[PDB]
């Protein structure tokens, strides 16, 4: 007995092409490329024949398949993209069971309270060295699996550790002063409290709003202002910004400007209602979903790899040409790329022990009541792994991508499987190199890049991250920003209205009554690079114009200043893209006697204006609290507990406990295990082109092998 | 009948047989063909075709009718290309016009016997007439004319010919100009060297046993007000030499400190400069794979089975909301013209003409073989002429369409460059996305249309991409690859004694081989008519100001806005932190903002960036070529001002380029402007780039700025 091919396969998630002339189906899904003919005894999977007991049936222009077709074909094994792991890698994430076990163990302390929530539950990372010894030497790591369990007990943070090998609780530790991040149920609470507010309904009615049920709230954190905002330092507070729902699916386009509510999550009450001038809510419909648009014709374009992929995913290990690395997922920072090696003619050479997003911030520049505190720390305050956006197959990533699911703990400590959470795809990136000697045959090779892509969405913005592995050893990291703008409601319809000048002082007027408030997007990446080992030094090479001292007619020459950067404080610096910064290994040279190095480029371009530093006066708290914002390059001594640019508990923090703290003591960076931090940002002055939805804007960073090799890396196997 | 594989392949098509489906798939440029043995029909870009003669399987190989290729591919079901019934006025000189123009000047009595041709080009009709053609379809009422530039021995002469009336309109000798380097100069240089006792002798010194294995390379000598000891009115080239050792890579075998100066009119060496003998590096370093085995890769194809979304009509290209015209020039290569954006039914002007303006690759080493070294690749060598045919599938994706283009060689004969330019669409990530919490997703694909051109001059190969975004943005990227100019040195590793002196001016990248430091400086000439030609240049500098409106913030994010009124102020360093707009102060979007385009001379690069010329302001090259040391320029539209480095930059004594064009500091207020973007890299070498350099890219960008009233990709309203 059977079932409709077309519909089952759509559920399952495969693309389905019918070719009437060839009488042939082409089915695609991840590493599987399938061709089958109605009534044929065999199908084709990645070039390999597969026997069907029950062939595909055409019945009045309708295709029908056996109820096991989908397993028989895709589960077949002829799609070799995924292989199962012999020995579980030591950096594999907590599995659902492990998550479930950690939650039971802490629930069995006498201190657990049922209102408790989990801010993060994550592998406590074994020690770098055993991990490397596992990757390179296969030495089993013999210290036992532990998980970090970070709980929010009302407003207090407790950090618990559990040992899962032995099912026991190793530590339980309240963290004084620390506030927890925003959690999912906070969103509901806030909407709820506003809903139950007689007072709030009144503030709202007198700003033109007749149906309060129509008000969409959104929770922001309050930052820290040494009291100027009038808020007690030791309460769990969030500010609530409001929109009117008009039925166009875009409440973001209907700001109720100049109304703020401060909510005490513990009490579950609005403890304050800041109120300013009444600005009429912008009411014109502004859907971004296409509802009011003509869908034009597009000729199809497909990228296909009909014999399967060049990469192999074994458990979480990915192998691709000379690259090997381990890919996993954290609830706070998303993807983590670990134990990365480059296979040099047989021997795997170390490149990066662990790279991931460090943290990010999007701080605005308008002083008015609904804005002066607006600064999202997306990962740290909202948990970016958790808010991963499933990839939209074929659109969010190219049609030849393979899409992975990933499993993290949610806030109540139940596992959640994120479908299509990270995309992996190879892409053609132009010619790897070329020379066309005059009169001679041409020489050209293709360039191929392996991209790992992850998208996370926080309130209005959507961020995309690409980790790009060039065959020739380069590694790129790019962040793209898209979504909907945080807009300010204003009286001016055009720049000709009386108030336009005042309305547009902190942002562009991007639609009638709507201003795109200026702000920055500052990303930072924590790269624990071990260039061919962990003992590294940071080197500077500054191209300079020196006077010619060798005679002949030139007055000047191009020369370099090479010097070492001996310690943390000197390493925290602006990046001038005119200069070269290497992380060299001073114990290891290439065939020419040069320290094998990677070149570190925090700014390799972008589509928005670039952020030169924090767009804040040096006396702003946000400035005081987050130094990572103002240097492009930082290097610190390896420290397992040092992970976040913004610091570990940044909600309403009062000092810098991130990169400022990590480099406070100004330690030696000479010939020692370093961690690199790249900060890169844009400064976003808006324009109509970005409204009601912003075209994706991109920044790029780059890491390039610098005399890490002896020659053109992609020349090929030597046959002599 | 004729054999299917041999015919299709001679034709340039890609043949795939699929035994499972018993199906052939044939691909070439815009045609995607599906045909089965014995079928009465085929599919061409999704559409059915009756076959005169079915395809026959005769012994596991296939036969087709002798007409098949034409029947099928030129059937009209592949619509990539349509006929141009009314020729765009900027259409390049055809082969016939080239021959006609050569005859006309060959018929003057002033035409001297061995005269050569530096450049034979359309003399474009005037701007307004051409816009009128493209927008209103007005016939341009002007005979087709050509600029004919001649090199008589060493003398430059500009002629203009009227091709319609077949008459010579003018014949101007050009006082003091030197001609660019022409093909046949390469061989003279080589012969002249081969026949020089003196040189054969200088070479034997340096340890070379057979002088017929010595490969010459011709360089322009610059200008040093006599310090180089070279007389000004003589036609000269300096020769650097290498030793051919059979590895196919003479560049890897320099003869250091040996320079010859050749006078091309006398045909002889007029000076040999000789410095310390450095043994020639000998090790075979081929780069063509002769000694390598690529590893086996699974196939990847990018397919457009229903044909392309663009349409090429003669040289006009239509694609989504873009329309524009693509022609080819022997000097600067491709030119993009009469570019408009169809805004909901109305074509709005964006760029009249954009093209490479000029480039330069200047070196940082004072020694005898280098101090003068500086390739002005287009202006001194002719980058169009030296176009490198695109290698299908490799230099461009497997879904490109490859164009042929015609120009005149230095003897005046037409020359068809096969696959001179690639046109291709590509997925470029999501165009926009919002995943609202708890809601259905919204995503659209970004597509870009790319125009790719590759030129190779001596050892560099350069790639240019003109990239049209659906959303109205235009990127322009320049890629650099090929083989480094290296210096022979005694040092083998950084441990040897000479190593430090040896690397004062570059990295030791192989034994005895140093990659001399230099820069790559590209300049793009962009006549933009933002929604019309009457424009002004506007600065917007984001700044941090004190909060005045109250509350806890001490500071705010504000913008300094102001007009840049005149050419000298427009001539400026670019701060990627600031914004620069070419605005149309006469037209505004729905919000009352002037429609504009944001200009981004530096949107990134994979090599370190040059923020200016790496030359003391008193170096002659710095003086001759101002364009190197500012990233943005804007000048008043003038039809004769096209080259940032000047019309005749060979051995020039002043700046006839952008230095001269802004010499008089004219007004840029509400008038026709021409934007010039300079971007460049500072190249410090590494071993990863030897013997062949992985392509490195720089990026620039032109973005609509309040040109539209909203997200331009949303689609039309119902
Ligand atoms: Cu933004
Ligand atoms: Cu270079
Ligand atoms: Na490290
Ligand atoms: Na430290
Ligand atoms: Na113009
Ligand atoms: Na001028």
């Amino acid at each position: 007995h059977m079932v409709p091919m077309d519909k089952t396969l759509k559920e399952f998630g495969a693309d389905v092409q019918w070719d009437d002339y060839a009488q042939l189906f082409t089915l695609i899904k991840d590493g599987a490329y399938v061709k089958v003919k109605p009534g044929a005894q065999t199908a084709i999977v990645n070039g390999q024949p597969l026997a069907l007991q029950v062939p595909v049936v055409m019945k009045d222009n309708k295709a029908w398949v056996s109820d096991t077709f989908i397993n028989d074909v895709f589960q077949s094994g002829l799609d070799q993209t995924f292989q199962v792991e012999k020995r579980p890698h030591p950096l594999n994430a907590l599995t659902a069971d492990e998550i479930k076990q950690a939650v039971e163990i802490v629930k069995a302390s006498a201190d657990f309270k049922p209102n408790t929530r989990f801010t993060e539950i994550s592998l406590l990372p074994p020690d770098k060295e055993a991990v490397w010894a596992f990757a390179l030497e296969n030495k089993p790591v013999d210290q036992p699996r532990k998980a970090d369990v970070i709980m929010l007990d009302g407003k207090h943070i407790i950090e618990a550790v559990v040992d899962l090998q032995n099912n026991k609780l190793l530590s339980w530790q309240p963290i004084k002063d620390a506030h927890g991040m925003v959690l999912l149920d906070d969103f509901a609470s806030v909407q709820n409290i506003i809903n139950n507010s007689e007072e709030f309904a009144a503030a709202v009615k007198k700003r033109g709003i007749t149906d309060a049920k129509k008000v969409i709230t959104t929770p922001l954190t309050v930052g820290y202002f040494d009291g100027k905002d009038g808020l007690k330092q030791d309460a769990r507070l969030l500010k609530v910004i409001s929109y009117l729902d008009v039925g166009d699916g875009n409440y973001w386009a209907h700001p109720i400007e100049n109304l703020v509510a401060v909510v005490d999550l513990e009490q579950k009450k609005i403890v304050k209602i800041e109120e300013g001038p009444v600005v009429p809510v912008p009411m014109t419909a502004r859907p971004f979903d296409g509802r009011d648009r003509v869908a034009p014709a597009v000729k199809p374009m497909q990228i296909i790899e009909p014999e399967g992929k060049n990469y192999t995913i074994t458990g979480d290990m990915i192998h691709w040409r000379n690259w090997d690395f381990h890919l996993s997922m954290n609830s706070r920072v998303g993807p983590m790329i670990s134990t990365v090696t480059y296979n040099d003619n047989g021997t795997k050479r170390k490149v990066m022990y662990e790279g991931s997003l460090g943290g990010m911030i999007v701080p605005y520049g308008d002083p008015d009541i609904g804005w002066y505190f607006k600064a999202y720390l997306d990962s740290g305050d909202y948990g970016m792994g958790t808010l991963t956006s499933p990839i939209a197959r074929g659109k969010d990533a190219p049609s030849n991508a393979v899409l992975l699911n990933e499993t993290i703990a949610d806030y109540t400590g139940v596992p959640m499987e994120i479908p299509r959470a990270i995309a992996v795809f190879e892409r053609y990136a132009g010619p790897e190199y070329k020379h066309q000697e005059m009169g001679q045959p041409n020489v050209s090779t293709e360039r191929r890049e392996l991209v790992v892509r992850w998208i996370s969405t926080v309130g209005n913005y959507d961020y995309i991250f690409d980790w790009i592995f060039h065959e020739n050893g380069t590694i790129g990291i790019d962040a793209g920003a898209t979504g909907i703008e945080a807009v300010k409601g204003v009286k001016a319809k055009t720049m000709h209205d009386e108030t336009a000048k005042d309305d547009t002082r902190y942002g562009t007027l991007i639609d009638h009554n709507i201003v795109g408030t200026t702000h920055q997007h500052i990303y930072n990446f924590r790269l624990d690079l071990d260039v061919d080992g962990e003992n590294n030094s940071l080197v500077a090479m500054d191209p300079v114009v020196k006077p010619n001292t060798a005679g002949g007619p030139r007055t000047s020459t191009m020369q370099v200043n090479q010097y070492n950067i001996g310690n943390e404080q000197d390493a925290a610096q602006k990046f001038d893209p005119g200069t070269i910064r290497l992380l060299s290994n001073p114990n290891k040279e290439n065939r020419m006697g040069n320290p094998v190095s990677y070149q570190i480029i925090p700014y390799a371009g972008g589509t928005h204006p670039v952020a030169k530093g924090a767009q804040f006066a040096p006396d702003e708290w946000i400035y005081h609290r987050l130094s990572f914002m103002d240097k492009q390059l930082w290097v610190t001594r390896y420290h397992p507990g040092e992970r976040f640019p913004e610091g570990k508990y940044p909600n309403r923090s009062t000092h810098d406990t991130g990169l400022g703290q990590y480099s406070k003591d100004n330690e030696s960076l000479d010939n020692t295990d370093a961690v690199v931090w790249m900060t890169t940002g844009t400064t976003h002055v808006a324009r109509a082109e970005e409204w009601p939805i912003m075209p994706t804007e991109w920044v790029h960073t780059l890491l390039k092998p610098w005399n890490f090799f002896d020659e053109t890396p992609t020349l090929g196997a030597l046959k002599k």
